[PDB]
C-alpha cells in the first residue's frame, strides 16, 4: 500500500483473529493492483478469497494445539480499456497527426511536431 | 478436645471414681486424633484399654491403704484411605490438568492453570 498518486488501482485485506482461550491464531493478507491509468481501468467485481490450513500445529508433535493459518490467496481484478472520450490538449493533438498523416500530408505532421516540441514554425 | 472444626476425629474418655469408705481413687484417661480429612478417614472399631495397679499405696509404707492407678492407657482408630466420589469444582480441575498432562498437551496444562490462578487467557 504504497502509491498514492497512482490513478487506476485496487486494494484488499483480510484480517483474522482466531482464540478458544488456550490456543490464537491472527493471520493477515494483503494485496495491491496498478495499471497505466491512460490505458486500461479497473471496472467489474472485485473478489478477494483466501485458504486456512488445518494441517498446523504449535506444541508437542501430533498433539499440539491446532492453530488455522493460510497457505493459499488470490485476487479478482477485472481489466478493462480506457474509453473515455473527455478532451485533453495532447489527446487533440496526437489525433491531428494522425489525420494528417492518413493523407501523407507529412509536411503538416512534421509542422505540428515542431509547433508541439519547441514552438517553432517554418520560416522561424 | 480442642479440635471443633477438625472434619476427621475420633475423642474417647474413660473416669473412674472408686472408695470403699475409707480410702478413694479417682481416675481419667482422655485422648484425641486427627487426620488430614481429604486423604484420610476413620473405618472401623475403635477401641480403648487401660490398666489399673495394684502396687501404689497412700499412708504408712506397706501398710498405706491401696489405691489403684493408671499407669498404661490404649487406643485404636483404624485409619482408611479416603475414596468419596462427590465432585467438587477443584476436584476436577485438577481430574482435567492430569488428563492433559498425560497427552503431553502442556500448553492446556498452562490454559488451566492460567485461568485458576488469575483468571485470565492466551491473548488477554
Amino acid at each position: 500500500f504504497i502509491g498514492t498518486a497512482s490513478q487506476s488501482r485496487v486494494s484488499a485485506a483480510v484480517t483474522s483473529i482466531l482464540t478458544d482461550g488456550n490456543a490464537a491464531a491472527t493471520n493477515s493478507f494483503a494485496v495491491e493492483q496498478v495499471l497505466p491509468s491512460s490505458d486500461y481501468v479497473f471496472s467489474g467485481v472485485v473478489a478477494v478469497q483466501v485458504s486456512y490450513a488445518t494441517t498446523i500445529s504449535v506444541g508437542v508433535g501430533t498433539a499440539g494445539a491446532l492453530t488455522p493459518v493460510i497457505t493459499a490467496a488470490e485476487l479478482t481484478a477485472p481489466v478493462v480499456v480506457n474509453a473515455g472520450t473527455q478532451l485533453t490538449v495532447e489527446r487533440a493533438t496526437a489525433d491531428a497527426i494522425s489525420k494528417a498523416a492518413t493523407g501523407s500530408r507529412f509536411g503538416d505532421v512534421s509542422g505540428i511536431v515542431r509547433a508541439w516540441s519547441a514552438g517553432t514554425s517554418v520560416l522561424d
